[PDB]
């Protein structure tokens, strides 16, 4: 392989005595607004790379499913109160009271066959259903849908939480959050605030209403264009691409980019957006741009993806990569 026969051009081990025990490494800046999959990324390199998370650990994120389970629904029944949808049927207005009661009597989340009714009433309300299907008219987590529809099974008294209902949790982060992995014998040590930076956007915010998509744009735009990173790789990643995928098929790519006239297609959708992106580099001829279409949920994808982004890397940076 190009990497392979890449690495083996390297003398420098043999200028440390126990070199070939030295530990090459890697900084690895994660950025991109908020809410963009950072956090999942981080997640899913310890998945990936380490055990990521055990079964004790996975239920340590139950409360935090119930939290985020709950809110979500909360979020689509003040909606609709805004927006001024009706409940497909009104005996369900009475499920609506009892969920600000069953919530509004506690300080943490929680789950009950009481409570899980409530929800999962209301849930498959085709007023609610309405509501949930107008979602970018309003704040909503994007794992609601995700959760909602796996209510019976979260709600189970033995309920442990998955890997993937863990990736699918939003949790409040605050502080730089760095994390050391291995991967094809390099030693990353990844910061969710360099030798290389991947960027996340979020696709999905596209049709969400300065607008979303172009305050990412936006701070693209300063992050690639940046002199301190002139020598450090630049891997895009247009996330949330299976929230796109069935966003774009009802909503128009003209909500963000008005000029747009490809076809509303995912393909022509999320072409247009990469080139958008892309087009940010003021020294094109300089630098390249590394850009996956990601799913940070899906592990699998995250897993082929990063495969990729880490031969870049050796490509074009292992020489700037200190032993340690
Ligand atoms: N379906 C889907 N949800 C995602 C994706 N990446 C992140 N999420 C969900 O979006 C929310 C926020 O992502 P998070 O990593 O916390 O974003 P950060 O604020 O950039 O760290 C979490 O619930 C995620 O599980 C993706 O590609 N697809």
């Amino acid at each position: 392989d190009k990497a392979a026969v890449e690495r083996s051009k390297m003398i420098d081990r043999n200028l440390r005595e126990d070199g070939e025990k030295a530990a090459r490494e890697v900084k690895l800046l994660l950025l991109g607004a908020g809410e963009s999959g950072k956090s999942t990324i981080v997640k899913q390199m310890k998945i990936i790379h380490e055990a990521g998370y055990s079964e004790e650990e996975c239920k340590q994120y139950k409360a935090v499913v119930y939290s985020n389970t709950i809110q979500s629904i909360i979020a689509i029944i003040r909606a609709m109160g805004r927006l001024k949808i009706d409940f497909g049927d009104a005996a369900r207005a009475d499920d609506a009271r009892q969920l600000f009661v069953l919530a509004g009597a506690a300080e943490e989340g929680f789950m009950t066959a009481e409570l899980a009714g409530v929800i999962k009433r209301l849930w498959k309300d085709s007023g609610v259903q309405a509501c949930f299907n107008r979602s970018r008219e309003y704040q909503l987590n994007d794992s609601a849908a995700y959760y909602l529809n796996d209510l019976d099974r979260i709600a189970q008294p033995n309920y442990i939480p998955t890997q993937q209902d863990v990736l699918r949790t939003r949790v409040k982060t605050t502080g730089i959050v760095e994390t050391h992995f291995t991967f094809k014998d390099l030693h990353f040590k990844m910061f969710d605030v360099v030798t290389a930076i991947i960027f996340c956007v979020a696709l999905s915010d596209y049709d969400l209403v300065m607008n979303r998509m172009h305050e990412s744009m936006k701070l693209f735009d300063s992050i690639c264009n940046n002199k301190w990173f002139t020598d450090t790789s630049i891997i895009l990643f247009l996330n949330k691409k299976d929230l796109f995928e069935e966003k774009i098929k009802k909503s128009p790519l003209t909500i963000c980019y008005p000029e747009y006239a490809g076809s509303n297609t995912y393909e022509e959708a999320a072409a247009y957006i990469q080139c958008q992106f892309e087009d940010l580099n003021k020294r094109k001829d300089t630098k390249e741009i590394y850009t996956h279409f990601t799913c940070a949920t899906d592990t699998k994808n995250v897993q082929f993806v990063f495969d990729a982004v880490t031969d870049v890397i050796i490509k074009n940076n292992l020489k700037d990569c200190g032993l340690f």
